[PDB]
């Protein structure tokens, strides 16, 4: 389990010296944003995780509550997403990680179910945002924002969805899935999703 918290660890940083160099050598208005929003969320992430070294999973929960509003923010901003949108999208993100936590912090059954009912009809309200609404948004903007959106869609789509998975078979939820494991698995989330899209974000034109 400690490997895993090393990993992610030393993942999240590189990751994040990775982005701020990069984005060094850059100097287009429209590309700096991107670079801030997406070197912060891994620079956060990485923050929260060697935290956990240093004690702890409510740290990395923490990291989600701060990060998810980001990445959003970051796919909005491809998409030159109305600011409406964008506050919609971020408040049902807030719901989201708010109802996670209220629901795990309730030990009567029908109330912790109701919470991550609620919690996961919010990231299915954003997931529908992302893969519909900005979706057309992105195919009325240049071939690049277009292309490039498709693929951090799918990959974001993917990998959100796979956290309330991994939760609701872990140890917060049926217990079926060791902590050793769990652990694991929201690490290699947790990277890709704060490391790996911002390789795919970064390394396009979209973002001038
Ligand atoms: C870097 C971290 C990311 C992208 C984290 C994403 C986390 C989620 C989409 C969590 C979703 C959850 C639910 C839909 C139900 C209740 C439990 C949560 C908080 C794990």
């Amino acid at each position: 389990e400690w490997i895993w918290l090393a990993l992610g660890t030393a993942l999240m940083g590189l990751g994040t010296l990775y982005f701020l160099v990069k984005g060094m050598g850059v100097s287009d208005p429209d590309a700096k944003k991107f670079y801030a929003i997406t070197t912060l969320v891994p620079a956060i992430a990485f923050t929260m995780y060697l935290s956990m070294l240093l004690g702890i999973y409510w740290a990395r929960y923490a990291s989600w509550l701060f990060t998810t509003p980001l990445l959003l923010l970051d796919l909005a901003l491809l998409v030159d997403a109305d600011q409406g949108t964008i506050l919609a999208l971020v408040g049902a993100d807030g719901i989201m990680i708010g109802t996670g936590l209220v629901g795990a912090l309730t030990k009567v059954y029908s109330y912790r179910f109701v919470w991550w009912a609620i919690s996961t009809a919010a990231m299915l309200y954003i997931l529908y945002v992302l893969f519909f609404g900005f979706t057309s948004k992105a195919e009325s903007m240049r071939p690049e924002v277009a292309s490039t959106f498709k693929v951090l869609r799918n990959v974001t789509v993917v990998l959100w969805s796979a956290y309330p998975v991994v939760w609701l078979i872990g140890s917060e939820g049926a217990g079926i899935v060791p902590l050793n494991i769990e652990t694991l698995l929201f690490m290699v989330l947790d990277v890709s999703a704060k490391v790996g899209l911002g390789l795919i974000l970064l390394r396009s034109r979209a973002i001038f």
